[PDB]
């Protein structure tokens, strides 16, 4: 190995010098300068005072507008919602993490951090699938309600919760990742007491490669055939923005997977996993520019 | 002393242990834990990316609208250009010591940091000057139109100007405060070959408390004496009292200083004083949206 493999961890840095510790246990400042933790520190911050107001916002307007009672308007209430989730549950122990320079939480920082993230990703794909299916259903007719939407609803929750979940009590875990600022899945162990690489290829299967099945099926129909249009379109550009936010962390974390050992170092993972955590600010932003109603009265509201 | 002089920088800390280091050649872990610069740099970041939007689309809104020609449009898209000085000039300076807990762009550095940020907080208190004159003729007629406006945003650079530029040549100095990461005058040492005393004096007087006598002799004069009238006094009101919030904690603490160099102070002390003033690039947008209905209505139009 190229690494340094702990109880609970693996850093990327060969221990070959000695100069190794623990990311519970001190700053990990032989990997990385420290104006380097400061700029993800910088960019955290940024992402909760961004992330906090905008998806409060989408709350406030859309339980206060009666008027904003379609399945899209569910969808997007559902995914502000657990944004809120990521910010406040996971985004600040990421920010106080990147600050000291290690998870000054331990583990339990560690575990907040992967399950949010995990979560409110999860809870994202999951609502790019309820929206397929609507837009197949509506626009080819093979007529859904509001209770279709808050069906789907609970239904990104229970999908999402089966995938953040488990690496929380023993199939899989959490574990820090890149320059050992925030924690994902252990795509770098064996670790059978873990059961780990049944781990992998069940989150790969059924939380990504099966998902992106469902909404391009339902795409390839609506191809192979005003306010629709204004719905279907922003569709779009969701599942566009979903597939440049995640596929680099997806395919890095599936080379790490098939080369466990190999010559990688610290910032390899660190910039597709920050990169991943805007995750909890775009989906509103795609909302206020393409939704003419909801603009309206995010305007109307707010002034 | 209880703290250390250089030849260009004083740092509030003692070198009885042999540990201080100039702050323009090595990080200053000695007085401050890593993570202390961190906040600070996403501080800096934080005002960064929102202060440039909100002033550029102050900027932006202001000219694409011919029914924004008052003395106070005039005023604030003047602050808003000012405000994008500092963001752009001197802001982007302190992001990089902050992150790197020192002055890796030496002198220098520390003369676009210190310079861009007294040029910017003098346009924003000598624009208050102007505007109290405006509202004391307009409400008691004893008229202020559009040459008046224009001329007053040309001697608020002027003035500014008078203050923020002899540091750079000659008559005091810039110099890093606090934790070294931002720059201010240097009320800290005597250094009689920059004629430190006399220029402090000077700012003080002539660009604190003159300009104050000035704001409230008329609000006095208006104090014992249509719906378009009342809301742009009430702004002018909260611009005042923004301004002493922003800006009074730290002139204290200046002045303290001046008044007791080489006392017992640490790096903290002006830290905050410092870094909570740089606030002076974005608020005052803020209030401009918040309590004048033409320039709110413009934006939502123009952004809509
Ligand atoms: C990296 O290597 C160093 C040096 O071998 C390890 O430090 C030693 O750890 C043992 C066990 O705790 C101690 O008894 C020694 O005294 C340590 N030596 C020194 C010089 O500190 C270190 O634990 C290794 N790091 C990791 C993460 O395995
Ligand atoms: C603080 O004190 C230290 C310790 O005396 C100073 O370091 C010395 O500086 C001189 C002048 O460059 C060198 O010749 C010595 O070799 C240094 N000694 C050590 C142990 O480093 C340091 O210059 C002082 N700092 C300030 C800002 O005055
Ligand atoms: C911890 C894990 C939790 C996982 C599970 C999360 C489930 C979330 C769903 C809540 C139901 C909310 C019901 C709100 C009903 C609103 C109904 C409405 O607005 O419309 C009514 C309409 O008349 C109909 O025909
Ligand atoms: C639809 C819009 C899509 C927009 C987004 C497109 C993303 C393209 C890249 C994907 C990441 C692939 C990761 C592959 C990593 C291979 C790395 C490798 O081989 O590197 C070895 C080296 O030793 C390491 O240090
Ligand atoms: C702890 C678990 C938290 C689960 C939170 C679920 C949110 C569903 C949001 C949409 C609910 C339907 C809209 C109801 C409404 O606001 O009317
Ligand atoms: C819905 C939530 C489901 C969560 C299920 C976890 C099973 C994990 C089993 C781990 C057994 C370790 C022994
Ligand atoms: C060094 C640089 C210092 C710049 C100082 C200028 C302030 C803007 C004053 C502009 C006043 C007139 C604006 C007219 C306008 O925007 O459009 C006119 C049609
Ligand atoms: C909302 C928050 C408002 C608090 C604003 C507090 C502003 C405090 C300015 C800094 C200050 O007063 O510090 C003096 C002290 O000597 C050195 O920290
Ligand atoms: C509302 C704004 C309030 C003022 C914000 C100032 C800038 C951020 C301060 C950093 C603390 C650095 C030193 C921390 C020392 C703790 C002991
Ligand atoms: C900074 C926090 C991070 C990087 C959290 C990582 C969370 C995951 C391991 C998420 C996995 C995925 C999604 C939520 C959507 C795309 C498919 C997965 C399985 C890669
Ligand atoms: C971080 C940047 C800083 C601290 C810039 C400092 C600027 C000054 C020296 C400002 C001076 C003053 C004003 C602009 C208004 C209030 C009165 C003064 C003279 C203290
Ligand atoms: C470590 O890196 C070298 C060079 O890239 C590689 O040949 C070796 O197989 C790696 N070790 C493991 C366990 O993969
Ligand atoms: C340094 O601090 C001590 C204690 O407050 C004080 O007695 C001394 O006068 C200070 N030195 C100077 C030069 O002010
Ligand atoms: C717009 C910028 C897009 C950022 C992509 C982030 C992931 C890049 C992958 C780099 C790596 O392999 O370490």
């Amino acid at each position: 190995m190229n690494g340094t493999e702990g109880p609970n961890f693996y850093v990327p840095f060969s221990n070959k010098t000695g100069v190794v510790r623990s990311p519970f246990e001190a700053p990990q400042y032989y990997l990385a300068e420290p104006w380097q933790f400061s700029m993800l520190a910088a960019y955290m911050f940024l992402l909760i005072m961004l992330g906090f107001p905008i998806n409060f916002l989408t709350l406030y307007v859309t339980v206060q507008h009666k008027k904003l009672r379609t399945p899209l308007n569910y969808i997007l209430l559902n995914l502000a919602v657990a944004d809120l989730f990521m910010v406040f549950g996971g985004f600040t122990t990421t920010l106080y993490t990147s600050l000291h320079g290690y998870f000054v939480f331990g583990p339990t920082g560690c575990n907040l951090e992967g399950f949010f993230a995990t979560l409110g990703g999860e809870i994202a794909l999951w609502s790019l699938v309820v929206l397929a299916i609507e837009r197949y259903v509506v626009v080819c007719k093979p007529r859904f309600g509001e209770n279709h939407a808050i069906m789907g609803v609970a239904f990104t929750w229970v999908m999402a919760l089966a995938c953040a979940a488990p690496p929380l009590v023993g199939w899989s875990r959490y574990i820090p990742e890149g320059m050992q600022c925030s924690c994902g899945i252990d795509y770098y162990t064996p670790h059978e007491e873990t059961n780990n690489e049944s781990f992998v290829i069940y989150m790969f299967v059924v939380h990504f490669i099966i998902p992106l099945i469902v909404i391009f099926f339902c795409y390839g129909q609506l191809v192979f055939t005003k306010a629709e249009k204004e719905v279907t379109r922003m569709v779009i550009i969701m599942v566009i923005a979903f597939l440049i936010c995640w596929l680099p962390y997806a395919g890095v974390a599936f080379y790490i997977f098939t080369h466990q050992g190999s010559d990688f170092g610290p910032i390899f993972m660190t910039i597709p996993a920050f990169f991943a955590k805007t995750s909890a600010v775009y989906n509103p932003v795609i909302y206020i520019m393409m939704n003419k109603q909801f603009r309206n009265c995010m305007v109307t509201t707010l002034c």
